[PDB]
């Protein structure tokens, strides 16, 4: 327990399609818990850093750690319930704890929020892609280490699919729509159907993607390409919930045109400003139109998910790389017509 | 007691094109015959004499405007309706069978029958006529004792009791009201009385925000003038917004004044709105709901008139006999002198 010096070897990128993994040093003292990241997965964010340099507006001006889902095991801790060699799941999600929003439990929204690898602020929050971390207590998820560990790197994103269900209100008996199965569509795919949707219906251009959708639980899959949806849209739309995640301005019409009068449409993935929004849909038939950002406390539901096998999301794992050819697993991650979910190894 | 009688119409055939004619119904003793005694001009009567459209649908057949009158039972069909009872017309008849009618959601009925709307073939005929024969359960009674002038604000009270309903729990909340027209100033009255703790309305016209600050607005904001940076801090400060206007810039303002987890209610019509910030309303997770039109709150808009809950007079700027039709609609239209005209017959 002795405050120590450890070293380190972090996935960092300076700039755009700059990417190193670098030496590195963090000095250990007693306070919070040292933890061996085993593996983690690429998400969006990741890619973005890597191709663009950038996220939205958020550039990066200085290099930063990249990832944030992240596993691993417990080296040292300050607390005593936290045992040595514990396999731990590290929550990305270090909020403040007396701002507004997470005095009412929506630690989502903290305004001084610190989110592993976001260039949100100067200087960045640095992520989980390095073979040793200091992190917070509380940010450690303990896991029975029983559990496969590449199931278990799915806990960050299972989490955003759980709170963009729970977003859409109530889900028992309901009939969903999801249009775009990527990573996130098709964890959104198991968590109404584990959450009691009477029927889910997702929509996808790639068949690869809808091949994957009915693994995780769809019971009827549409390509707008090819299959007519008129039957879906008849008096005024079919579906109670709508979710939209392909963030695609054409499949944002299409889920107010198949969601019912006064029904729910979950806003989550991202795409820019869409530069035409059929307001008139939304108010002539009352949509709830609800956004999702990220999750709050089901980060500890999608650890308990995966590590009890309520839902399986090793169909999305698509390959591993080791942490040392870290731009080969970028540029794989990627292309999208054959990399759903990439790990890195440690 | 079979009978034909006689009537004036306010009638639209195109973009412009207005004029007064003469009518005649066969009135065979099912449903209700009234005498419409006064109407209201709303925006969508302005609309299909300023441009013959609203939003995407053009008047290609004449037909009778308005959605807002009340009057006094000639005959009827149920013994329960009196003759001379004063009445304020519901517009809506929805059907009793379809998916959102048996849910009570009779405002999305799939087969709907409304005053003075260009969304069905053939039309549906407005109110703005002397005589008009309609359906008993369209007809709602209020005491004779009440202002005609008051009660001629049913219908849009109800389009605004029920965008104030959208919002959720109103009881010791911090509402904003972006556009505090007409429909704005009725939203004010709505969650004044519904319990809305703070009441902040926005408009660039300080005529508006006059008329908002008497039917109950606590602060008045005029959004080129005033510096918003209080209301945007901390990603927003109001648990609700109204965005009534319908402008882009006044939905941009209430999506950085509305906090994370907010409701905004949309209730103004202003076209497939373009460049829209959806990643605001995703990263702060704002649920974004529509309203439109009403359901079972006119019942309870001509209970909240007849009994003084909330006094529309401040909104009514001139008063016009059906004769002067498009006399009245050049004077609506102007937003410097009118907010509400009203048509007596
Ligand atoms: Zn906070
Ligand atoms: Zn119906």
């Amino acid at each position: 327990s002795n405050a120590m010096q450890v070293k380190t070897q972090s996935c960092v990128v300076a700039g755009k399609k700059t990417v190193a993994v670098t030496e590195q040093t963090i000095d250990w003292n007693n306070n919070g818990t040292l933890v061996q990241i085993t593996r983690g997965g690429i998400c969006g964010s990741d890619l973005h850093y890597y191709q663009e340099g950038k996220v939205g507006n958020f550039m990066i001006k200085a290099p930063m750690v990249l990832g944030h889902e992240v596993i691993g095991k417990v080296i040292h801790s300050d607390s005593s319930e936290l045992h040595e060699g514990q396999t731990v799941a590290i929550n990305p999600s270090k909020p403040c704890g007396h701002c507004k929003y997470c005095i009412e439990h929506n630690e989502n929204q903290c305004t001084d929020m610190r989110f592993f690898g976001s260039a949100m602020y100067f200087p960045h929050v640095d992520g989980g892609f390095t073979r040793y971390k200091m992190v917070e207590t509380s940010q450690c998820v303990p896991y029975p280490a029983k559990a496969d560990e590449k199931v278990m790197a799915f806990a960050e994103p299972l989490a955003v699919a759980i709170h963009a269900a729970h977003q859409a209100g109530e889900l028992q008996g309901k009939r969903v729509f999801i249009s775009g199965v990527g990573p996130i569509g098709c964890l959104i795919v198991s968590a109404v159907k584990t959450l009691g949707a009477a029927e889910i219906v997702c929509a996808d251009v790639s068949p690869r993607s809808l091949s994957l959708g009915k693994e995780m639980g769809a019971d009827v899959l549409v390509n707008p390409q090819n299959d007519d949806m008129d039957h879906w849209k008849a008096e005024k739309g079919y579906f109670d919930v709508s979710f939209e995640v392909s963030g695609h301005p054409s499949s944002v019409n299409t889920c107010l045109e198949v969601t019912r009068a006064r029904g729910v449409m979950v806003q989550v993935g991202m795409g820019g400003a869409m530069a035409e929004f059929p307001m008139m849909t939304l108010i002539g038939k009352e949509i709830s139109l609800r956004g999702s950002f990220r999750f709050t406390s089901e980060f500890n539901t999608a650890v308990s998910w995966l590590a009890n096998g309520v839902i399986n999301p090793l169909p999305l794992l698509s390959a591993e790389y080791p942490f040392t050819d870290l731009e080969e697993a970028l540029r794989f991650a990627g292309d999208k017509t054959q990399a759903a979910k990439v790990q890195l190894v440690f």
